[PDB]
């Protein structure tokens, strides 16, 4: 019993991190075979982010400039190009800890670790949503560029972010490991807003489940809705629509605990009618949004 | 920027986890050089919980009968021996992957990261705290017993905690790397209710200096308080009394922010007094404390 906010074990993106100098930037790399991974602003000053030509500030760098720390043992860049806005280095070493990976772009409202690193070196771990605006709420201090977030199917590591950027607003923005940012943003120091962070709804009617089954039940009403009633009211509180896709993927969780999905919708529309009245769930005074469907189903059954 | 409940990077953990069987009884263990640490309770069923005799049953068990698992490869067991709550199992092999560690026994209010694993296997890494009542509220399923809890300091691992029980309440109880409980609780299934599950006091105040340097500010008010004042606030609203050692220890949170600790004092009593409102401080409804001084000067400066 207990429901926590859970990353996953970090090891298998531990031993791909490296640090990537060029000139006086210093950033984080991802070594996965014989190439290292980094935010293509690393050629980049301060003053070059203002207004960046990437092509053209590379035109200036050679395989020497871009130095590969690995620990304490620098790597040998053999080779260098641009993918959008990630450089690849490939390097004369197959990285000896490269777990079984791939590279998956991500939808909005959907979860994974972040192993927070400066100079290559790993600091935390904690549990991240793709918002529905495209920007993710981390924790990113100078030196941060380059740490990513993945999700793990048993032993493979599925990278899905990148980090590159803080808007002035202080929410992060980041690309897969393509190199294609997130929404709308690009690596330049510039006037970038975000859209409206909705709530992702079927995230909290997981969540809610996780709730009933850890005995947290005090919020179930006698109402059920239908997804057009509950929409006008998610609308109205900048709650994404709900679909019949995600009436299916909570299909499993309404099983488990006998409670239909339109039922806990209902439930959902009171609390954001009602409010908590000072009440918790699972901890929490705000209705949680960064668990999916997938990992309240991991979490409850215990997949390792 | 950003401020996240952030654990530990977990791979020097998850090196040293490893599954016990003992007759039909499965849960982790902790593979730190040539000695396997697991509870004491692997060697009971279901049934012998209700009443153990814990040297009793020991006597019935040889080496043989402790089936210890690392990865999928079988270690030998050449000695056995009870600490306290704990079994140590003497192995033929180092684990290589032994890292600098420490066994530290932690005070109420202090944090850790919790590697939960179940059959030796990692399933998530999450951020706890010991309760003012020596419980702690994990995410813990049934096969999680010996999942450890810990604090890194650059490369040392300092052990704090192993999992052992549940209370009928659904929250944790569990005992340092020595085998001794945390609080009073026993591993036996009885009867056993924690005290007063109070806020610790000292964490909130270093969480609200964590989110001045994060630019929530909206609940800095005009006042000042003292520390017999504040307190007889802090008793009403079932807070930990703040000493001066909790003073001192702010200090630096203090400094960095040119908020003096009293200040911050009465905007807390304002806080506890007015409630949130419908507002939020880092994306919490509530007052925040699970993360101590330590970790917010960590967090806000980026240690590795
Ligand atoms: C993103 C991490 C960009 N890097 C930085 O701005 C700093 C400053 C620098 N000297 O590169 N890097 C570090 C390691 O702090
Ligand atoms: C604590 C983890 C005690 N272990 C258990 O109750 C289960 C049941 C069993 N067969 O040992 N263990 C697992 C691995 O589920």
């Amino acid at each position: 019993s207990g429901f926590r906010k859970m990353a996953f074990p970090s090891g298998k993106v531990e031993g791909c991190m490296v640090q990537v100098t060029c000139g006086t930037t210093t950033l984080n790399g991802l070594w996965l075979d014989d190439v290292v991974y980094c935010p293509r602003h690393v050629i980049c000053t301060s003053e070059d982010m203002l207004n960046p030509n990437y092509e053209d500030l590379l035109i200036r760098k050679s395989n020497h400039n871009f130095l590969v720390q690995a620990g304490n043992v620098q790597l040998r860049v053999i080779g260098h190009s641009m993918q959008n806005c990630v450089l690849k280095l490939k390097v004369d070493t197959a990285n000896p800890k490269t777990p079984k990976y791939k590279f998956v772009r991500i939808q909005p409202g959907q979860t994974f670790s972040v192993l927070a690193c400066y100079n290559g070196s790993p600091s935390g771990v904690y549990q991240c949503a793709m918002r529905p605006n495209f920007t993710i709420k981390g924790s990113f201090l100078n030196g941060s560029c380059g740490s990513v977030g993945f999700n793990i199917d048993y032993d493979c590591v599925s990278f899905c972010y990148m980090h590159h950027m803080e808007l002035p607003t202080g929410v992060h923005a980041g690309t897969d490991l393509e190199g294609n940012f997130y929404g709308p943003f690009v690596d330049r120091q510039t006037a970038q807003a975000a859209g409206t962070d909705t709530t992702i709804t079927v995230n909290v009617l997981a969540w809610l489940y996780a709730a009933v089954i850890n005995g947290d039940r005090w919020f179930l009403n006698r109402f059920t809705t239908t997804l057009n009633d509950f929409n006008l009211v998610a609308m109205k509180y900048n709650y994404e629509p709900l679909t019949q896709d995600h009436v299916d993927i909570l299909g499993p969780l309404s099983a488990q605990t006998g409670i239909a999905v339109l039922d806990m919708c209902a439930s959902l529309k009171e609390l954001l009618q009602n409010g908590m009245n000072g009440r918790t769930i699972l901890g929490s005074a705000l209705l949680e949004d960064e668990f999916t469907p997938f990992d309240v189903v991991r979490q409850c059954s215990g997949v390792t």
